[PDB]
Parts: C-alpha cells; structure tokens; sequence
C-alpha cells in the first residue's frame, strides 16, 4: 500500500532535511508520499518532528505538491 515519509530520527525546528532522516512506511493517516522524498532534501521543517512521525505537507517550508 501507500507509503509516506516518517521521520527516521528527530528532526529539530528549522533544519534542512537530509536523506538520513526520512524512512519510509506505511501508515496512517497517510503523509507526504514517500516518492516525493527526493524532493524534500534540504527542505526545512516549521516544527521539531519526533521520531516515527508521518511528515505532513504544512511542515515544511515551501512544500507544494
């Protein structure tokens, strides 16, 4: 099924998003497609996003899809 992009460590406020931060899984409810990660690398979260957290559109800066 439809996987989304989980955050693989904690992601802190305002950091650049690298690859080593985002799994990808299938949860719910469903998140950021996990094929548009590629596209969020050096994007910048608005929040600090805990471990094992689905990553959603209004978290990141500039994220359109």
């Amino acid at each position: 099924n439809q996987a989304s992009v989980v955050a693989n460590q904690l992601i802190p406020i305002n950091t650049a998003l690298t690859l080593v931060m985002m799994r990808s899984e299938v949860v719910t409810p469903v998140g950021i497609p996990a094929e548009d990660i590629p596209r969020l690398v050096s994007m910048q979260v608005n929040r600090a996003v805990p471990l094992g957290t689905t990553l959603m559109p209004d978290m990141v800066k500039g994220y359109a899809a």
